[PDB]
């Protein structure tokens, strides 16, 4: 009942540091992607970590460099570390809800991003056909983390786009586009390492289940009890 | 050593308390974006209240009536969301939380920015007089209680600051007293005093800060600094 | 560590808790800063600063209470509200604050922090008669902060507030349509009543969106730290 108190405090302070460290991975991730810097992004990942993009997984430093570098950086900046003249890709990061597992060796986190993106008139000659010149996009992250040798790293980065808009017309006017199945790397040089089982896009919606327990009611939370209090109108 | 331990334990409790109160607001946001009124109501103390457009919605009943009977019916036709073509993302940010000296209540300032709308696929279901797609921002100055060791929302006070049709923007935007529940099926339980009534954008009104000046505290006096400012 | 003394363990916990409180206090200065500037309240802003602190605006420094009152009061408050503490009818200047990455120095007495803002700004049609010529009626703007902090007598204060605008847009036309405007060097106060106390070197002059320039990260790589080397990862990237 002094050793017990110290050990219990040490655990509590470790969890507070764990939360800060995991939130920092996401906030840093954002500052690196805004500048199309895939190297810093890949270094955030456990070597067996993955990024989920278009219903596949891009695995390890190779997969992360392929997605953010071979695909995105070539597409957006012509294969230059950013930022560069006339290219905006700000993915503002916010609203972290992080859950450390009981053993303190893994964690989950919900986050979200809002992207303001575009090719300025000065560089729109370099914009790929079929991309809007300036756009908004938002999505939800439900990510996994691992603590390796005392350091938190990204184990799974799963960004689920919720909506997109052309700046000029807004989210209400976006045309649905049917998403074909990806071909994997290596046959597809920018493809995923592997496919997920069985997402079509805005205006279609699908819940992203919360990784976090109800913060007041926890496992006792029952929807139906509360639904009884609502009426038709 | 007992004095030192107890003082450390208190400091760690306050750090946990700040995280727990911020979590209520961030979770609140993820639930409201999905028109999930049950999860929202469960965040509240049983004697909690929501202040919306100068009325109070009291307890689980008031909270279910505001977010369920009114908003969920309005936006999704009375379905837990998210649903096809309906956007109601209220991004939550910029927490400044003050735990009371006794550690049993707290205040927090927060803010939200809402991207909202009916996609062309579902605008047939949009009520008349609502814009198809809009931005809105507002400020929260909330109250919290720690009940049986658990932080809960005591008073959620959201004050809308501006709204814009997506197409025209906030500069180009163009309000009766509420009728209470139950005569108004979606009304508040009670009205705020006229003195606390807010008119909307372009009309503005300060939302006083719940937090002390973070550097000067009680010593902060505006007039001392105003002396240094000139006309231009 | 079951082999460490209880004293060493206590002291090490006390240091750890102090660092966690330091991070919260520094983030609070930026979040509070934002709520004060959104209301055009220069006095509360000035009080956040060390007395020898500065704000970097357009390649100059505004130094101490005087400089901070001059930038936010004499210049900005006069420009936006006609010299009234806000908020006021029809005037929007919301600079949403987010995405803190804060690094406390080893000695615990200084700190750096990266942050960013996104501004939704404008004059409502009701007050646009009072808008200065050459300013858009409604606009977006975003910028990056790389700030310095000092802990004075156990209180964290802003030592250097360095806001670097990254982009701006007229609401109607968007960031892709913004016209580059060549930015002349500032004239200092006092010859310029709203000017900086001193200029930064030409080498620190920034031209504006669509021109871009990195704002180096104040933080180490959060996983690899000083071991992070770009070239090792660049080897894994191919042409496409
Ligand atoms: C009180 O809690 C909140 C309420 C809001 C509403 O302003 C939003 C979304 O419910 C709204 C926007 C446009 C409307 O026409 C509308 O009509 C009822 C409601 C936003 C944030 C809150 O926390």
């Amino acid at each position: 009942s002094s050793e017990s108190r110290l050990a219990a405090l040490e655990a509590r302070v470790t969890e507070l540091e764990d939360l800060n460290a995991i939130r920092r991975l996401q906030w840093a991730y954002g500052y690196y992607i805004d500048y199309n810097r895939p190297e810093e992004v890949a270094g955030l990942f456990a070597k067996d970590g993955a990024v989920v993009f278009l219903s596949g997984e891009y695995v390890g430093y190779e997969g992360v460099m392929r997605l953010y570098g071979t695909w995105f950086q070539n597409l957006f900046t012509g294969g230059r570390r950013g930022p560069v003249h006339g290219l905006l890709l700000d993915q503002f990061q916010l609203q972290d809800v992080i859950t450390i597992a009981p053993d303190g060796q893994t964690a989950k986190g919900r986050f979200r991003g809002i992207l303001a993106g575009g090719w300025h008139d000065d560089i729109v000659k370099d914009k790929p056909e079929g991309m809007p010149q300036q756009f908004w996009e938002s999505g939800i992250y439900e990510n996994d983390y691992v603590k390796e040798d005392g350091v938190w790293k990204i184990k799974r980065l799963d960004y689920m786009m919720q909506w997109q808009a052309d700046y000029e017309t807004g989210w209400s006017k976006t045309i649905a586009h049917l998403q074909p199945a990806a071909v994997c790397f290596p046959e597809n040089p920018i493809g995923p390492d592997r496919l997920l089982p069985e997402r079509q896009t805005w205006p279609h919606r699908a819940e992203v289940p919360m990784s976090f327990a109800h913060p007041v009611l926890a496992k006792a939370f029952a929807v139906g009890e509360f639904t009884k209090l609502q009426k038709k109108w």
